[PDB]
């Protein structure tokens, strides 16, 4: 994906559509039903994208969404894509770089995530405040090739990623509408998957401070970053990792979706909030 | 790898053997040996099976064995692929579909490993109970890409994946064997090497709770579990880790290959009876 | 890149200069005045050597020098490659290769980096004494494929690859110049970056042993130690890595690179004295 490329892609959807938003939300998985919240809908499905990568996880819909969230425009991925399905990180990246040419100076990322940490419980909202990118620690970064500075510099510090502010306004939020107890905050890591995590690497993860073990969103925010994009980001604890070789394991992705499915208005509510608040101090 | 592709080298090899094996089991550096002790056998090289890849590794001597074990039908992969070699995860571990579509119900994958326990010693045989994979946290995984669900499912768990009940059985073997105070139980890791760990990495290991370190069978063994197949594994400790700055290090490829061809009786004889205990169990 | 390409670009170079060092220099970010010091100097652009990748980073100058460092023949990198520009890490060693194909038995590797450890302070030299190889980890390491036996073995050990004995010289020269408050010695890794690290990454890198966080060097090294060349190596700590959600966060390429241009007098004055025992000792 160059530039050029990546311009086509806004462009083509600036003329398909009237909204300007400056929030993108990217929706894990049982997250997608935030975008069936928005109104005044514009709708692109993937498969009919110039250059888009299409959607292949069952509760991934793949559609990019434009919309009015209770009044705010927003662009909304329902649906993301992972690197187990094949794609670079780069590629998963990719829509980001299009929020960013669209004008979306705001990027909210959503996921799914199993709770390392065992204090958390299902249905529990964690905040992302930082991040581990094994990944990256590897090479396998978004950003690895030639830097386009029309895009952002050559190197960036790490610093306030998940933006201080947003995240202590998630805080106050979460006590508005009652979801305190169920709120976390914590770090997130992004494995390649797709299947789940053995004993032994959920205690090594855990002991090196991971909170959130998931399979994505750490290379969209690097991306989002790199060009100067705000970022907020939250994982929903769908399930809790195993533990122990004594415990009865029973992670099944239907069952993962359907946390966040079961939790649609609270999310939506929440998100809503998030999205008020980043329209009212610009 | 397509499924089309991997039925037809599984059918070119049934219509090349009368042989219906239900365990397939792949022998690691000084393991090879294993092969030579089965009866009534139809041995293919590598280099004339369709699409298969080749061992390039010394004392990998590259040949897949239908044969009787103890009276028991196996195949074996005498010699295997390695990703140091140039072999992508999914190439190293195609032949465990091979095995699957062959009508293999279980994997018995072994290994040479440096130990960095050092509780153990210089020919201990270590059951694997679990694994890290440091590979897959990067992305690199065999998995990646479209997934058939005529293997399998895109997601699973990984509980229970080296079976405890055939780690159970092997204690008991062990005992009737005279080996118990060379058997150990513990965490395997696969790196990608060709060179041997530092100092520095195998403290970082240990600490992530890491007792053997080699270079093969997780993504062997990941596949197995894909296809629903039951796995056992095992290291030979070949080496012991160098632990300090002060310790002298001999690691030698032609040195680790001697610890299993040593040991070639105890290793027939307790893969052997594992064997045993399957074919009875079914 | 093959032996025999590589003895094309040896032979390109050998044919062009009469020089015959014995050490190869490759600097790293701020370190590039190192070969301004040289003397008698035959220097060849990146550009116009057969093969070569191009240093694409501020103040990686991209050029070859031959000449002698206080008398001392040495073949020098000003400028160097790296994984994050979208060079695989075979292609940013292969001019360690070729230094060793025109003779060079000794590799100094040179580069900036983050100091995790907080005892360290900016300006301080940190011998390496050890790395962790966490690209290596995940199968991404300079040697994977087939192995040509006319540069080493296929495995290798990696006990005293950061040479000992000329860590201790080091030391040494350290009084004798005036700087061993600012000598340190301990562990690097080799990061994919561009981007710098996250406070959660810090953390997990310190616990697991390391002392100094960068981007380059320890593929240069294992491809040097596979040769059978002796290796020293150091890390000029540019900044502190962010240790803290609460302290600014000033990463910043041109003040890094500023760091080593500052220290210019000395960091020459260091290396022409190990150069020098070297040449000695020989
Ligand atoms: O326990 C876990 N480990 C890793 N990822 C997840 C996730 C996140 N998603 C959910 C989905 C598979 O259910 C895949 O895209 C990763 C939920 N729970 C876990
Ligand atoms: O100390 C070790 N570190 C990593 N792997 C091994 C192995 C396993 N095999 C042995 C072989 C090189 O001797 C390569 O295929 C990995 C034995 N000892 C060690
Ligand atoms: O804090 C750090 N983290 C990772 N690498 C470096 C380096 C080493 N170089 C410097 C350069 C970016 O300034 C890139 O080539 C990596 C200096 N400081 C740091």
């Amino acid at each position: 994906y160059t530039y050029d490329t990546l311009q086509e892609i806004a462009t083509y959807l600036l003329e398909r559509t009237e909204l300007r938003p400056k929030v993108g939300i990217i929706c894990g998985s049982g997250l997608g039903t935030l975008a069936e919240q928005l109104t005044d809908v514009d709708s692109f499905d993937y498969e009919t994208i110039p250059h888009f990568p299409v959607s292949t996880v069952a509760g991934h819909v793949g559609r990019l969404v434009f919309g009015y969230l209770a009044g705010v425009p927003v662009m909304c991925m329902q649906g993301r894509f992972h690197h187990y399905e094949g794609y670079p990180l780069a590629k998963c990246a990719m829509p980001v770089r299009v929020m960013h040419l669209i004008g979306c100076t705001h990027l909210i990322a959503t996921n799914a995530a199993g709770g390392a940490n065992p204090k958390y419980r299902v249905g529990d909202i964690m905040l992302i405040k930082d991040h581990i990118n094994l990944m990256g620690f590897a090479g396998n970064n978004p950003l690895q090739g030639p830097n386009d500075e029309r895009f952002g510099p050559r190197f960036f510090g790490m610093a306030n990623t998940y933006d201080p502010k947003l995240n202590q306004q998630a805080k106050v939020i979460a006590r508005q509408i009652g979801i305190e107890n169920e709120l976390r905050e914590g770090v997130y890591t992004c494995l390649g998957g797709p299947n789940f995590e053995t004993v032994a690497e959920v205690k090594m993860l855990s002991m090196l401070g991971v909170d959130a073990i998931g399979m994505s969103t750490v290379h969209e925010i690097i991306t989002a970053r790199h060009c100067g994009m705000t970022c907020f980001a939250f994982s929903l604890i769908t399930n809790m990792c195993t533990m122990s070789y004594e415990e009865e394991e029973e992670h099944c992705h239907d069952s993962i979706v359907g946390v966040g499915k079961n939790r649609e208005k609270t999310l939506g509510e929440f998100v809503s909030r998030i999205v008020k608040h980043i329209h009212y101090e610009a």
